[PDB]
């Protein structure tokens, strides 16, 4: 029978990416596509090994694309989430990441209603940017230890935002709505953050939700419908056997549908929650962010 494959390619602009093709791919059914955006110092292989996302892709039959940020673009290999040249549609890294999606769609049968972006750290901040700049492409996003839209616009302000948070999330949510331009739609968001993160302080995870509440409130159709706030409708407790506890908050819209989730992992540092020590920047004692993000994505097609 067929076998899954983790291959590499380059998009037309030269962007390197790796692609996991699950064994259940046969070209006869369009599959969902998860774009995974690695954090600083990482690369596609390291991020795949740590998140184990290809394991879930194999089990659930979806494609996984891992764009690579080279040190030529940022010496730490961080997505340049703090640079205005990389915060808008049609230019820089957002256009390049969208171009990876277009390249996969040209060569594989992809379900255009089930394309998602998730990432860790700089890649979590870049996933936020993808939701704000290409909401027409990305059904939903996952943000692991990231920062809100335009949390900084310079490298100096980047370091301040990492410790203090970015500007007023209401203002940033209106800026993200403006960034959506003529493509605006509600983009469901799932956030993970560690409560003992000394690199990107957890205030940033709280702000991601508040910023997206504002953006999604502006983007929902109807003047008196589809509204959403940043007040948790449900607070649920989690516990990993022999691992960490966590709180999972659900944010519903006016219709009662869960549109956002926030998972705060107690005592976790700056790391992808769950996963494997085979990759850097993971915490196997946390809940399995890869599995939970996929479940959220499944439930939030375009």
């Amino acid at each position: 029978g067929p076998a899954g494959q983790f291959i590499r390619d380059t998009a037309p602009d030269g962007r390197v990416y790796k692609l996991y093709i699950p064994s259940g791919y046969n070209g006869s059914t369009p599959l969902p596509l998860v774009v995974m955006l690695h954090g600083c110092t990482q690369n596609p292989d390291d991020f795949a090994a740590g998140t184990e996302m290809n394991v879930y892709a194999e089990q659930n039959n979806f494609l996984v694309a891992y764009p690579e940020q080279p040190s030529s673009a940022n010496l730490n290999k961080c997505w340049n989430w703090f640079d205005s040249n990389h915060q808008s549609r049609g230019r820089g890294e957002p256009a390049s990441i969208a171009g990876v999606v277009e390249d996969v769609k040209r060569n594989y049968s992809v379900d255009s209603r089930r394309v998602y972006a998730a990432g860790l750290s700089a890649g979590g901040a870049m996933s936020v940017i993808m939701g704000a700049t290409y909401p027409d492409v990305f059904a939903a996003i996952g943000v692991g230890s990231g920062l809100e839209y335009k949390a900084a616009t310079s490298m100096t302000s980047a370091y301040m935002a990492m410790i203090n948070g970015g500007p007023d999330p209401v203002q940033q949510g209106n800026l993200a709505y403006q960034a959506m331009g003529s493509h605006a739609r509600v983009v469901p968001v799932i956030v993970f953050h560690g409560t003992s993160d000394y690199t990107v302080y957890p205030v940033n995870g709280h702000q991601v939700i508040s910023q997206w509440a504002q953006t999604n409130d502006r983007a929902g159709d109807g003047v008196d419908n589809n509204h959403i706030d940043d007040q948790a409708d449900v607070t649920m407790n989690g516990s990993v056997p022999n691992g960490r506890t966590y709180t999972r908050y659900l944010y519903k819209d006016q219709n009662g549908n869960v549109v956002m989730e926030k998972i705060m992992v107690n005592g976790m540092g700056h790391a992808w929650s769950g996963g494997s020590t085979a990759g850097t920047y993971t915490d196997p004692a946390g809940p399995e962010a890869s599995s939970m993000m996929w479940s959220f994505f499944v439930n939030h097609p375009k």
